């Protein structure tokens, strides 16, 4: 966690290049009280590539390495040969592309991107800045109130706002002026494409939830679907939402390998499974083909799980819901399963009509295993294959 | 449905002091005519969150709740202590927070989104007027001009058009001007990208129509397909587009679990499954295993569903289109069949060549089973399987 | 086709309403020079809705059908009533309510949303122009000169340019420069939103092949494939391009009914079916069932098709491409296959082992039976099982 | 690779008669220095399109083959006629056509797009600046600065900035600004369009698979796993991100057709399955089969893979990660397992329990093949079932 410490500090130097550069390009006054801050920020970056190759497409750091500046200020060059010192701005690519690394996961993608757009134009601002006042007429004016002009101007002209209180008077002030405006339309198109792109994004499941909803609806509208059913159908996808994000359990599960799957249903199924009167004894491979073979099913408030006199070849596992077992007549209640219960047990080694009759009193949410793949699974463990046959 | 007129209030209580706050900091008269509407605005404020916990990430309740002002105008605090009021403008979070919750599956979220973007627009114009107004020179006019000027030029700066009648002429001005710029530059970056998002997501099935039926007809075109065949396909996918919005019967029920897609399938199918010759008197479970493998299949106009002398093995049940049963050699009419009627029904018994050559009127959208699935079925269910056996 | 000639000519009375209307309400002159063409348009428009419900959400069209002009300007009513001859203005909505049910199908829906935001726009700027130079002061100009310099003042406020050249003089004119504003900021970014939407849907198969190239691609990267390897895979993924580009024929005819996809089966692979030794004399519904059951394989340049001394289960058609049929040792070239041949019949019939090698000129895009399919689909024909067993 | 040559030969010449022709028209001295240059490019316009016909939608080139210029600025023609040389600007068509076909593969299409729109761009800015140029008041002025002035303003006028030290001052000064505020408008709203385009699909992948992990750690959210497995399933997913940009190798090769698949599995699996003792000594065939038919299968650090005691089906062979061959109890190191190695041979020919407990390392990303494959492809080679049979 030390190359944290390293690489902010590595920000905050390039940040101060990106500052004082310009500055003391435009007011040559400003080096001797900064030189020691010069020279310990040209000496870290001397280091920094040597820690950059310990503990790890090259130019840029090699070319903000050497110090082309402290010379330019101090043998007092011309303007043509004095904007070398620009090229110590380099670092900044290699700023980026370290911090689009060491926050890749913690941040949204997008936002990184917008954020890192934001502070290179606001940068780029300064420069544009300070290229304006050194192209302008000289005029015995503060400092600081002829950088607020240059700036004001600046900001005017790339938010493609343009009062045009402040505008060109030579033709180097218009051709660079026509730069600046090309360059700000460009960066303000970069702005809105990085912001839209933000927000389409932004509510994909609930969108996608709000089509699968609209698409029902009119089929049924197509079919002429009576509004009770609708109003039931429309009470799920709702519940769905409120629960889950309206995500279907198998297509999420396939996106796990063999060893993970079954590791989560092991951990949902493991004692509902276990506390089974026919399968107690039984090994822990049989368990876990069972653990794996589990389908979930969610039955609506009022929905028929099992009816009385059915053949009915299917056992239930409860996980969420609460039930209600009841008569053929559904006059007595036999009684109330909630979580960690079963029903449904007397089918997978007999195939004789039901004892009762299942309703559920919410959402139930519960697991079904049918007497398919359990007549299948059974073939490879004939020891319970037995003790089913003679429980039979 | 009490809470909402709460909610209403509270809204309505926010977008006072949201108004208010600003206009009285510019104008510290509006503080004796007002008082008694702030003070029971106060008090609903502090009253809300008892009611917020009551039939239901804090912090702005809680520092919206105390009053930081009727102190701050009743003292009369200097400027960097009176801007202490606004505090009470983070109830806008919370109102938000409500609404978008309040209204998440009524609205459109995109739209929501824009909506409440628009007004928090507007709320800050105000304010950024309010703030404009209270840095300028000291002037005698009426109070109703000075507010129209400086909401002129926010609305004129937030805006990007930038007239530039109005313009900074003191440093704090041209500082002020130069926040407003950006924020002025964000704000309608995220209108814009609000509205491209709200536009993208606005004809998905016609889109996914229009490129199903590109893709179609271009791999037509590769496989040199006849302009008779192009023409039926694309008078199919244009029936289909003007009854189901393009959308296949099967991937729209695979979006629902079995009971509701049993309800579906029984409430599409079941007078026309019941009254068979062949199924008649049957149980209701043989009925619904029926009723959940009808696979269907829409038939254009003049194409042939059965023709005379091939073996046979399906059933066919009419739900939507018309039909002509016709002869051999396609002379005699033997009849016309509608909705609620089948044909075939020869075939689940017996496979014996056909017995007549079946046409379509315009698009059927019938049903079909095959002599598979009704085999494959009719393994569990013995009784019947012998009274078709003694049929045949 | 007479309705075209009906809706043509009421959008150009009410583009002539449009045009009109708020050009009298600033000139109250032009009223009687045009009034046999405002007859002539009052009648058109009371006549229209008796034939919108011959040959076939109402509102707008009861309300611009009632003359509510023709008295604002006979009676000379003051500025307050005279705006209720605008109403006449909601007709657009019915009007653009046909015209994109009328070309919904030929025209991308975006880009007719695009041109009708386009068209409201400029008719919205003729109409604010005319607002503008209503509350002005009144001036000795030339009409033409005040209204180009009112839609020269609009132009420059809804495209956000802002010269600043034309400005507000007056309160009125500033709240109606405000108002204009938001509303110049709200079509402005509905056109970038149309824009951005119109070009994101451009080249969505290019896009989508890109991407599944990269994705291979990258995935053989990770598993360290010769660049051989990954040379014939880039090189088919280009011809798949340049031949459909790239899709699939599988995906492309699961998205027809059976019917339909049986005739193109048939068209596409009947002469090359039918004229086979093995299946010549045999009926068509068990030519149909071949048909049905050919699988689309493309080999590429210098591929092994079938290599000599395997055993070999498969027959293949060629469709598109050439074959050389070569020795074991592949010095000798027996043949040259192309279009409407197959190879390989000698494998549906006996298990034996193959008698030469198949090599593939060019991409050959070739179907392929296996004889898995073939024996299960012939134990429902068993007179030609019969023919094979004899021949085996 | 010599036509690569004539097409930008042809773009410099057609970006010539773009920049001269407009320039000429506003300065009618432009004619004799570059008459040479004229007459040069118009033989090769008039020679290009022989050579179009030549190795392999057609006005424009005979639109700008033939010499419309040459006579207009020879006889002098006044400003109506003179607008005729403009016609050979319709090359820049066929050139972007030619642009967009010979690099639509190198450079992704919404790049080369937004530069082809950008070029097109500064085309018609210097097109509309010699526009405004020709409409100005006749002044003595040097015409490097009256084209800087026009460029200026139409830049200024195209970005929407508008500072408005320029503007119109004749009423075809006015229309004519009209126009460029229409089409900068236009030209600024596709420029933005471009961008949010090429924006939204630049990290496809990553966002894929961000959507991934958060659907799957809500998923476990609501049903309550703890936070040891979501960590081990965390760590999974971004090791999927390091190592194949979360890609399953199963969706990867379905992307392919038999041929390559065959390839690409044999490259991958070739030496590792043939120096199995089982299988040597065995066909090709059989070896394909195989090849054809092992699963991918990651397991994460410190899972099990075999556990001692088990019955055990299955045979693993190791592609990428290390293993760890252990006692029952866990204490004593058996060996361990790298690259090109296998485990748990003794399966596919005996069902016997499992000899050792086989343990990852880190992350394996190993092949493995079920006993039900391989019994059902043994039953086509019944030598090696043999050798199988009597080995068992
Ligand atoms: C890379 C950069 C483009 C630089 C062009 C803008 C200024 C031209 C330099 C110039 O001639 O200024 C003359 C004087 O030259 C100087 O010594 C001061 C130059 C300051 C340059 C400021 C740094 C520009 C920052 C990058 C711009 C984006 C006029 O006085
Ligand atoms: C968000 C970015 C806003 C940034 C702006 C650049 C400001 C730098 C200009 C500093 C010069 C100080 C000046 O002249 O104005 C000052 C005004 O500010 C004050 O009120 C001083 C307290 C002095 O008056
Ligand atoms: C949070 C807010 C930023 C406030 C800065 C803009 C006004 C500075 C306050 C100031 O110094 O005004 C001085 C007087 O101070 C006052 O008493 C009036 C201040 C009114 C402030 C209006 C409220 C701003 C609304 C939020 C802006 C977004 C100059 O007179
Ligand atoms: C959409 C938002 C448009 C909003 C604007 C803010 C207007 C508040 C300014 C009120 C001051 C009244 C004023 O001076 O102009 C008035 C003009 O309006 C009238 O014509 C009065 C009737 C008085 O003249
Ligand atoms: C709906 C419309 C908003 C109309 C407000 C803009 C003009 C106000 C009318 C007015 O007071 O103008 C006074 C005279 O009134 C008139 O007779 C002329 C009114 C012309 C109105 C032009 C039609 C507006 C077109 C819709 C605008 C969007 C001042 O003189
Ligand atoms: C694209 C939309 C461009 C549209 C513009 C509205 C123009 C209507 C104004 C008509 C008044 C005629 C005028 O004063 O300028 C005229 C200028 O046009 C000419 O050169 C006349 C030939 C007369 O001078
Ligand atoms: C297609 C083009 C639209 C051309 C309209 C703009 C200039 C009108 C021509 C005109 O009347 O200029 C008069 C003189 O005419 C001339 O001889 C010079 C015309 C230069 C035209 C420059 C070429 C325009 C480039 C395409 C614009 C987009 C006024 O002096
Ligand atoms: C990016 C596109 C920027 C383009 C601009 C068009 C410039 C063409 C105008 C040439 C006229 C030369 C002129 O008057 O300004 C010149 C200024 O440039 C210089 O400093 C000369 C060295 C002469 O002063
Ligand atoms: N007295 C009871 N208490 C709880 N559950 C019961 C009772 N009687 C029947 N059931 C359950 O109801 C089911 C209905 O018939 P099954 O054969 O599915 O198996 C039955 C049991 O799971
Ligand atoms: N006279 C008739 N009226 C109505 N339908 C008939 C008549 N004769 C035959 N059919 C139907 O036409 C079908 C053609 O042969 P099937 O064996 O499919 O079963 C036949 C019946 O469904
Ligand atoms: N002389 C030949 N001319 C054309 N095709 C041949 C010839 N000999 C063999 N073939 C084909 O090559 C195939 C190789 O063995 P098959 O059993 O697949 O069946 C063979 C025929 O389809
Ligand atoms: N001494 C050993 N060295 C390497 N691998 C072993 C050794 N003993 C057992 N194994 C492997 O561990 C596996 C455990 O039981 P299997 O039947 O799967 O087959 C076994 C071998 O693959």
């Amino acid at each position: 966690t030390y190359t944290l410490v390293w690489k902010v500090w590595i920000l905050a130097v390039t940040l101060y290049y990106a500052i004082r550069i310009p500055l003391t390009l435009v007011f040559p006054s400003l080096f001797s009280p900064l030189l020691p801050l010069d020279i310990l920020a040209s000496l870290a970056l001397i280091a920094d590539i040597p820690l950059d190759l310990a503990f790890e497409s090259r130019l840029p750091d090699l070319l903000a390495a050497l110090p082309l500046d402290l010379l330019v200020f101090a043998l007092h060059l011309p303007s043509p040969l004095s904007l070398l010192s620009l090229v110590r701005l380099l670092k900044l690519i290699s700023v980026q592309r370290s911090a689009t690394r060491i926050l890749s996961y913690r941040i949204n993608p997008a936002l990184l991107r917008l954020l890192s757009l934001v502070g290179f134009i606001l940068l780029a601002a300064h420069g544009i800045a300070c290229g304006w006042m050194s192209l302008q007429p000289p005029s015995e004016n503060p400092a600081g109130t002829r950088y607020l002009s240059a700036f004001y101007w600046t900001i005017t002209t790339l938010t493609t706002i343009g009062y045009g209180d402040i505008t060109p008077s030579t033709p180097t002030q218009t051709v660079y002026t026509i730069v600046i405006e090309l360059l700000g339309a460009a960066m303000y198109g970069l702005v809105i494409g990085n912001i839209a792109s933000l927000v389409s994004k932004l509510d994909a499941a609930k969108l996608l939830h709000r089509e699968r909803v609209e698409r029902v609806t009119a089929f049924l509208s197509y079919k002429r679907i009576s509004p009770e059913l609708q109003r039931r159908i429309i009470e799920y996808f709702d519940y769905l939402w409120e629960t889950r994000r309206g995500y279907e359990e198998r297509e999420v599960l396939k996106e796990l390998p063999h060893p993970l799957r079954l590791a989560v249903a092991m951990e949902i199924h493991g004692d509902v499974i276990e506390k089974v009167p026919l399968f107690k004894g039984a090994g822990e491979e049989f368990i876990r083909d069972i653990i794996l073979h589990l389908e979930p099913v969610i039955y609506g408030p009022g929905e028929y799980i099992i009816r009385a006199g059915e053949m009915g070849s299917d056992v239930y596992f409860i996980n969420r819901g609460s039930v209600e077992v009841l008569s053929a007549d559904e006059k007595t209640r036999y009684a109330i399963l909630s979580e960690g219960q079963f029903f449904g047990e007397m089918a997978l080694i007999l195939r004789a009509p039901r004892t009762a009759t299942v309703r559920a009193r919410a959402f139930c949410d519960l697991y079904r295993l049918d007497k398919e793949t359990f007549d299948r699974i059974l073939s490879r463990y004939p020891e319970i294959a037995a003790q089913i046959q003679e429980l039979a």
